[PDB]
């Protein structure tokens, strides 16, 4: 039994639960959720049994080194394994430019990794070739916010599910991916049964057994059904005049100044009758769905990754954005428009932190001079050190690996050779054979080893201390509980020492701990609308998180964004309740996208649109939820969901194995056959590494977010 217990975070989901560890004799022996944390002592399956995932003895625990391509990986020393990266590093620099080096990282390092490997790349060797993982997740969610308010993340909090009396979830399988937050909306509901909730997703899973409407409309057509119901809104008198005549900007098609009228005459090309044929559901869930939306007291909308991994992403998130500026179901308790992210510090460590190829530091852009300017004064640094272009986004960078621009690469804690889509295109460019690739991950099973040139090993989790920033604009801190086992150590201080030892000036890197550079980042975040600078070490330590704006010591945070008397940021003085001071007339912007679909639409070669989902029991590739026994129990192995009435009528019964096959490659599948795809429609999880499923995925990206429809593309089935 727990000698002491560690306040830390869960390892998993953008819920960020809270969680306490029980130690005894510097081994976990238990865990409990945190009771003072937005949670509430509760955890998941997941969340529960992570005991076992830190206690795994299957660790990467000492440097490893691939002396040749195609080679086996050896022990080498630490101090041998640095200086070959910081040699390399350095003379691709030298020889070739700033450029010619990349970092691609992740919403699950700590805030303060991401900060760390941000400054030494953009600030340090002069490249913005810095990205991550929420590309390929939330950066559609993040252009959504950008421009429909000016700024990113939710302007709500995980509170406001309290108080909703409709929610709108749409592209989000909310029990399997975010369970205890689904278990909050189930049991708002519970207690208040007058409440409406509408399940938008082409697949009935789980989430709608608490709908009151599931709408499974076809993949690619929830713009139309989006702009159809603004249309019934505005129709029926649902909407609010006096909230958006004072509130809110309106956008034509083309991206121009319009007007009320204008966003009326736009919308006619979106009447329920034959939006209802486009998206393949009878037309009384159009209605069903807007009235619900607007006549109730309050509504929140809720969304992932069917509505963020598309080529029309952005798009997408604005006109979720839309309903609730037209109805003004925003800013008030139980009424807000609200990203889901999927990863525990995508918004901590990668969003608010910049620590993407087009961002700097707590709101600033590269291609603002301004911007840059306000870093190298805050970091310390010769004017024109950053650089102005954007470095390459994920996709972008990878393509430059295999062309061998990029020639220097760092992977931390991301398994891209099984994630990325369009995989043969992708392990292509990753054995590119003069690459010099390093990889911190923490287990040996992860696929993009097999690609790897060197390997170091990372403290894992609360081997170490730091922050994770969860979808609320929640700050919450993990301490240490355990110590490292062999020779880990943690990523902080890697970067630390990979960094002086390549070169950088030790000023820049000027931090013993996590804690240093926690410090450095509330600075640079002080007088910013992402302002944390209230968050000391001390604090983070007593509270169970605190949520941003949170400027001073004896400020208890931010619930209310945009809201006079709520949000910091919004002058007390203000004259008008609300503020979105993102924009610079102090209103949001409802945006008058035009509707289409998918890059790669089926046709009669390919008739089927191919999904990719998550499963309850997995976390993503399963290189940590692999190690319990428990989690195997449900689903083992890969499978492909298959509609019953299309299996039927092409001869495929259940168990059955099919090859799933696409433009890009083929892949047998034992056969799920359920009503959860809707006709039409069939879905891959990718958890399984004995099934790539990224194989079979096309690789296009939203032209603005660059986040890949993996969401959507043409598949045929054929029994094997
Ligand atoms: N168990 C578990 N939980 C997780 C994760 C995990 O690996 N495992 N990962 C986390 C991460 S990083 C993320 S990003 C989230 C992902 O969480 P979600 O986005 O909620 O989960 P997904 O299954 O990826 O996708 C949700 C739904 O998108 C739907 N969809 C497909 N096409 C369309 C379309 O055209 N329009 C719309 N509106 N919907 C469509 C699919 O039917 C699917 O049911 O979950 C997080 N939580
Ligand atoms: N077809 C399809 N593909 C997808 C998606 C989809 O919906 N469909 N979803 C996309 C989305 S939203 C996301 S978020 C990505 C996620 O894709 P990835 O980020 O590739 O998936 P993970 O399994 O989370 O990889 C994290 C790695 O970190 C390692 N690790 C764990 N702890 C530590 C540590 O302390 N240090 C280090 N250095 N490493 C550690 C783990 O072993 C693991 O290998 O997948 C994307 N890929
Ligand atoms: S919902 Fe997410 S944060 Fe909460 S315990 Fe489950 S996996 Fe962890
Ligand atoms: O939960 N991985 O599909
Ligand atoms: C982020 N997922
Ligand atoms: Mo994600």
């Amino acid at each position: 039994r727990p000698e002491k217990w560690v306040k830390g975070v869960c390892r998993y989901c953008g819920t960020g639960c809270g969680v306490l560890v029980g130690v005894k004799d510097g081994k976990a022996v238990a865990i409990q959720g945190n009771p003072n944390n937005h949670n509430a002592g509760l955890l998941c399956l997941k969340g529960s049994l992570l005991i076992p995932v830190l206690n795994s003895k299957e660790r990467v625990t000492q440097p490893l080194v691939r002396r040749h391509k195609g080679g086996k990986l050896e022990p080498v020393s630490w101090d041998e394994a640095l200086d070959l990266m910081a040699s390399r590093f350095r003379s691709s620099i030298d020889m070739y430019g700033p450029n010619s080096v990349a970092w691609y990282g992740s919403g699950q390092c700590l805030t303060e990794e991401s900060y760390v490997a941000n400054k030494i790349f953009k600030g340090g060797f002069g490249t913005n070739n810095v990205d991550g993982n929420p590309r390929l997740c939330m950066a559609s969610a993040v252009g959504g916010y950008v421009t429909s308010f000016g700024k990113d993340e939710p302007m709500g909090t995980y509170a406001d599910i309290d108080q909703a009396t409709c929610f709108f979830i749409i592209g989000s399988n909310t029990s399997e991916a975010h369970p205890v937050l689904f278990r909050r909306i189930a049991r708002r509901k519970q207690v208040e049964p007058g409440v409406k909730i509408i399940v938008a997703d082409p697949r009935r899973t789980n989430t709608s057994r608490i709908a009151d409407m599931h709408v499974a409309f076809r993949p690619g057509t929830d713009l139309a059904f989006m702009h159809s119901m603004a249309w019934v809104i505005i129709n029926e008198e649902l909407d609010n005049p006096r909230f958006w005549q004072r509130y809110v900007n309106f956008m034509d098609a083309e991206g121009k100044p319009s007007d009320f009228e204008g966003y009326k005459a736009f919308l006619e090309n979106y009447r329920p009758e034959k939006v209802a044929e486009i998206c393949r559901v009878p037309v009384e869930q159009i209605y069903g769905a807007a009235r619900a939306f607007a006549e109730s007291a309050a509504t929140m909308s809720l969304w992932c990754m069917g509505i963020n991994q598309r080529v029309q992403g952005v798009f997408a998130n604005n006109l979720i954005h839309n309903l609730h500026l037209i109805t003004g179901q925003i800013c008030r308790p139980g009424a807000t428009s609200f990203s889901l992210t999927g990863q525990p510090n995508a918004c901590g460590g990668v969003r608010d932190g910049g620590a993407l190829s087009h961002l700097l530091p707590a709101g600033r852009a590269i291609p603002n001079a301004k911007h840059r300017a306000e870093m190298e004064k805050l970091w310390g640094l010769p004017e024109g050190r950053i650089a102005p272009e954007p470095g390459y986004h994920t996709v972008a960078l990878f393509e430059a690996l295999g062309r061998g621009d990029v020639k220097c690469m760092i992977i931390c804690e991301t398994n891209p050779a099984h994630t990325l889509p369009n995989l043969n295109k992708v392990h292509k460019a990753m054995s590119h054979p003069e690459s010099f690739i390093v990889c911190i991950e923490a287990f040996p099973d992860a696929v993009t080893l097999e690609y790897a040139d060197l390997v170091l090993p990372p403290a894992f989790w609360c081997e170490r201390d730091g922050v994770y920033g969860c979808g609320e604009r929640r700050y919450s801190l993990t301490e240490k509980a355990v110590d490292p086992p062999g020779q880990c150590r943690p990523t902080v201080n890697t970067l630390v020492e990979f960094a002086r030892r390549a070169g950088v000036d030790p000023q820049l890197v000027n931090f013993r701990n996590a804690e240093d550079v926690w410090n450095e980042w509330r600075m640079v975040s002080k007088g910013t609308t992402y302002d944390f600078w209230g968050m000391t070490r001390e604090r983070l330590r007593k509270e169970s998180g605190l949520i941003w704006p949170c400027p001073s010591e004896d400020h208890p945070g931010t619930s209310l964004r945009y809201v006079r008397g709520q949000d910091p940021c919004v002058p007390a003085d203000h004259p008008d309740r609300f503020f979105f001071y993102g924009k610079p007339d102090g209103r949001a912007v409802i945006w008058m996208r035009p509707a289409k679909g998918a890059a790669e639409e089926p046709d009669a070669e390919y008739p089927l649109y191919l999904t990719s989902m998550r499963v309850i029991d997995h976390w993503h590739t399963a290189t940590m939820t692999g190690k319990v026994p428990e989690l195997q129990k449900a689903n083992p192995i890969a499978f492909v969901e298959i509609n019953e009435e299309d299996a039927a009528r092409t001869g495929i019964k259940h168990g059955d194995s099919v090859i799933v096959e696409t433009r890009r490659d083929a892949m047998e599948l034992p056969a799920r056959v359920s009503d959860v795809c809707r006709p039409g429609l069939i879905a891959v999880p990718f958890f399984d590494p004995k099934k790539l499923v990224n194989k079979l995925f096309l690789d296009a990206t939203d032209p603005v977010s660059r986040e890949p429809e993996y969401k959507i593309c043409a598949a045929r089935v054929r029994k094997a």
